[PDB]
């Protein structure tokens, strides 16, 4: 039900994406999505602690004009319910970064080479603490 | 048209929101909002560059079930059109603490004793580059 959406943002390469959460201490999933509009993701990144049957485990995907693309599924899964994390993201035309907070990297294709993002969301089973991106 | 809406904060007395906004270059007006939803706000705070007949002042207000309260306007206008600037607010159940980024501080009463805020809006002249409140 509850979530974030922001539409106002004007991000550019070069720049960080930082949320910081806290996690329900029953969290299933929780999702940040970044692209041009809720039909139009370059990135969405989706930790799954036990959702959509898988288990720890997150998945990255794209979406272009409301189709979801080609799933990346990652076995990093620092997270652990009921504590805060912190996830960090970059871009360029090429790829996103993903960085999460135990030093693992990995990186999701930017499939439709997006060089400006206006679009953010974050929802699921946490509470915000932190949205940035500058 | 654009903007931020957040409906999973879980703010406290004691933590402090801090918000950083690129101003338009021909900026006429912003807002950020805090409370329990959309029709419930323990504030309402807008500078008004021009906007609704106010220049260069801002307008603080509270909602309540859909209704406006009474405005409080304050003179203190350190905002410059096409510039970065940042907000903190805290609070406790009397009042939030509008502090601004020139040293200017302000109260605005907590008229519906709120002490938990789990609702944020940002929207109006401006692109978000952080909203933490932690
Ligand atoms: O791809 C992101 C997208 O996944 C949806 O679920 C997928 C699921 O991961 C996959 O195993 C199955 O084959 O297709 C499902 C439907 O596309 C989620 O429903 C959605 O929220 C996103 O997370
Ligand atoms: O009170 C905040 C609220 O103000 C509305 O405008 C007010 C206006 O400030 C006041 O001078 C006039 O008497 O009443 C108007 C309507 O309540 C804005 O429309 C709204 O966006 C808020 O900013
Ligand atoms: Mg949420
Ligand atoms: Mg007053």
């Amino acid at each position: 039900a509850c979530g974030l959406v922001a539409s106002n943002l004007n991000a550019k390469p070069g720049e960080c994406l930082k949320v910081r959460g806290e996690l329900a201490p029953d969290a299933k999933s929780f999702v940040l999505n970044l692209g041009k509009d809720s039909n139009n993701l370059c990135l969405h990144f989706n930790p799954r602690f036990n959702a959509h049957g898988d288990a720890n485990t997150i998945v990255c995907n794209s979406k272009d004009d409301g189709t979801w693309g080609t799933e990346q599924r990652e076995t990093a899964f620092p997270f652990q319910p009921g504590s805060i994390t912190e996830v960090c993201i970059t871009f360029d035309q090429a790829d996103l970064t993903i960085k999460l907070p135990d030093g693992h990297e990995f990186k999701f294709p930017n499939r439709l080479n997006m060089e400006a993002i206006n679009y953010m969301a974050a929802d699921g089973d946490f509470k915000i603490k932190c949205v940035a991106f500058e």
